[PDB]
């Protein structure tokens, strides 16, 4: 079966985060590619075991105000929005979010006879939607939205927390 044994709250990227991008940007909207260094990861959110079958669904809150390569780009202040990936433990196994319903992120799986855990991550780069004089753009501490867990194939989360949440650290950026 299954236990919960993570955090409720989580938070994205490192407090006070300095990014900075040596590229143009020419264009807008310009994409901040900080890999995956803006994220939260945890390989045990849940312990299973015993034939337990479990994904995982992802939901954004922010505002959708626009979509690039046709995921969402989430907005945060009028010159700074979001690309976000939710999904598995692994950072390279996120999948791309769009609109603000939940969706599957992570198509699961099942624990044999034996005890394992189901992990999580969520990642996202800075979206430049608006020139800023300073060449320096400021975000603040923001609710992102959640992760649950998806029991399938007969298993059942019973009375166990199946949501965590996620909020954005605030972080600055740096139009170099
Ligand atoms: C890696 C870990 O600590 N937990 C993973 C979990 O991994 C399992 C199993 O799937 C894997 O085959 C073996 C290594 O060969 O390790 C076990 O502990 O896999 C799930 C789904 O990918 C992750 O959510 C969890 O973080
Ligand atoms: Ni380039």
């Amino acid at each position: 079966v299954v236990s919960f044994i993570g955090s409720t709250e989580n938070d994205v990227g490192p407090s006070q985060g300095s990014y900075s991008s040596t590229h143009a940007m020419d264009n807008l909207p310009f994409v901040y590619n900080t890999g995956y260094n803006i994220g939260y990861q945890n390989a045990n959110v849940w312990r299973i075991g015993g034939g337990f079958c479990v994904g995982l669904d992802g939901k954004v809150d922010l505002p959708v105000v626009g979509s690039l390569d046709g995921q969402s780009i989430y907005g945060l202040t009028e010159e700074v929005g979001l690309l976000i990936w939710m999904g598995d433990t692994n950072y390279s196994r996120g999948t791309a979010m769009s609109g603000n319903s939940w969706e599957n992120v992570f198509s699961g799986w099942c624990v044999g006879n034996y005890l394992s855990t189901q992990g999580l991550s969520v990642h996202v780069r800075p979206v430049i939607l608006k020139r800023n004089s300073s060449a320096q753009y400021s975000v603040q501490k923001t609710s992102i939205g959640s992760i649950r867990m998806r029991p399938y194939n007969g298993s059942s989360a019973g009375s166990v927390q199946t949501t965590v949440n996620f909020s954005l650290n605030p972080f600055t950026l740096n139009d170099t």
